[PDB]
């Protein structure tokens, strides 16, 4: 299957590895639930006219909220203690740590993420729906290519890197469009509007490039080095869950204290 079923079959886990990753995938689904009841109890802060973006986060929330907290119970219920060695191993009677979970997230996040900034931000000379067409495709193929590369994650490195760099591919495709979004965006607004939106343009290129780095987390110090083994699955899980609170969490409070500051006119 999957890095993390290797190392919890092939290595096992340190009680502290095992502990860790279960303690920050459940502050991942904890914080997503906060998320949620900020969301619905801002909306009313945003004038009619962007709280579809407040919506389109509370959405967000639920979705990360319901399979990011059964990521977590896969990960605690896939493992056993082993009394004699003293580490955790994969379980033969159980479901085994399956991150379908988290790919189905960014598969519904990835429309809701992008299509929310058109409620907040004008266009100039670009056509609403060209910009939001190119949002769903490419964030779509990002993904599904993503998935389809996960599947030699152990087998075949080589296929897990080429189709890699085929979903970064639409990746930077969507940061091109979002870099003209920003741009446009910043055309007539205040000058503290034009300030948060640049916040947002920073955000969202760190954040979203966590993720490219959490899927090549084993294999960066080479085929047979550190991360490779329970440190990389701990590392990757912990990137994932920062990358989590701040493209879904922290890019919508961003975009809620925009609609606000346009509120002011
Ligand atoms: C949770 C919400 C969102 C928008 C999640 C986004 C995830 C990514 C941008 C993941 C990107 C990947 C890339 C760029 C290439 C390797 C495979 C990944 C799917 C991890
Ligand atoms: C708007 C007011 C912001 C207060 C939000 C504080 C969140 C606290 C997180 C849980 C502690
Ligand atoms: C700009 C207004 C103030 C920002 C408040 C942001 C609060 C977000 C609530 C989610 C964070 C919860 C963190 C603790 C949960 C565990
Ligand atoms: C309007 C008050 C701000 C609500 C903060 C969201 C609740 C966080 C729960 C932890
Ligand atoms: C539209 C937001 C709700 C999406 C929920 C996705 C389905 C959750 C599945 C959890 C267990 C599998
Ligand atoms: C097109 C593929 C996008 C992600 C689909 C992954 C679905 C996995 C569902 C979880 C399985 C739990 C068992
Ligand atoms: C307005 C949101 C449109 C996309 C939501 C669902 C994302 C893909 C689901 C499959
Ligand atoms: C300048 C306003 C703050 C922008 C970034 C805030 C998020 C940093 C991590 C918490
Ligand atoms: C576009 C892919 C970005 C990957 C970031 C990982 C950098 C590794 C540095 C060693
Ligand atoms: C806005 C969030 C910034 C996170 C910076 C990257 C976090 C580094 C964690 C690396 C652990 C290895
Ligand atoms: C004007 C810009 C102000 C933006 C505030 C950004 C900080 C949001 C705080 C939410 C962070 C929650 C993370 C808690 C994890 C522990």
């Amino acid at each position: 299957a999957n890095f993390e079923n290797f190392i919890g079959a092939t290595e096992g886990f340190s009680e502290i590895a095992y502990q860790f990753t279960s303690h920050i995938l459940t502050l991942g689904y904890a914080v997503m639930l906060a998320g949620l009841l900020y969301f619905i109890l801002t909306i009313k802060n945003v004038d009619k006219k962007f709280q579809m973006s407040n919506i389109l986060s509370a959405v967000v929330m639920v979705s990360a909220f319901l399979l990011l907290y059964a990521q977590a119970q896969n990960w605690t219920s896939s493992f056993t203690f082993n009394e004699e060695v003293g580490r955790y191993f994969l379980d033969p009677s159980g479901d085994l740590f399956n991150n379908g979970y988290r790919y189905l997230n960014w598969l519904i996040d990835v429309p809701m993420l992008l299509f929310q900034i058109l409620f907040v931000v004008s266009l100039t000379t670009s056509k609403f729906s060209s910009v939001r067409n190119q949002f769903w495709f490419s964030g779509a193929m990002m993904i599904i290519t993503g998935y389809i590369g996960q599947f030699y994650e152990v087998s075949n490195l080589t296929a897990f890197l080429v189709w890699g760099a085929i979903s970064s591919a639409f990746f930077f495709h969507i940061l091109w469009v979002m870099k003209k979004v920003i741009n446009e965006g910043k055309e007539g607004i205040s000058p503290a509007g034009q300030k948060i939106l640049s916040n947002i343009w920073i955000l969202f290129l760190i954040s979203w490039t966590l993720y490219p780095g959490a899927y090549l987390m084993p294999y960066l110090t080479g085929v047979d080095g550190f991360l490779y083994s329970e440190d990389g699955v701990m590392a990757r899980q912990l990137v994932y869950t920062i990358a989590d609170v701040s493209s879904k969490v922290i890019y919508g409070v961003l975009l809620g204290n925009l609609a606000i500051t346009l509120s002011k006119n």
